[PDB]
C-alpha cells in the first residue's frame, strides 16, 4: 500500500472540491479513506491512504 493521488485516465489527478467525494472515490478502489488536496504535490486533488499498491496513481509527466 502507499498513499497518493489516485489517477484516472491518464496520468491525470482527479480534480475535487469536498472531502467525502474523494474518500468515497479512493474506498471504491480500496483505500482505507481519503480527502481533498488543494494544495500539494500536483495541486488540486484527491489524495488516498493506503491505496492498494496496483491501482493507478498520478507520477511525473503529462495528464493527457
Ligand atoms: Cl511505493
Amino acid at each position: 500500500v502507499r498513499d497518493a493521488y489516485i489517477a484516472k485516465p491518464h496520468n491525470c489527478v482527479y480534480e475535487c472540491a469536498r472531502n467525502e467525494y474523494c474518500n468515497n472515490l479512493c474506498t471504491k478502489n480500496g483505500a482505507k479513506s481519503g480527502y481533498c488536496q488543494w494544495s500539494g504535490k500536483y495541486g488540486n486533488g484527491c489524495w488516498c491512504i493506503e491505496l492498494p499498491d496496483n491501482v493507478p496513481i498520478r507520477v511525473p509527466g503529462k495528464c493527457h
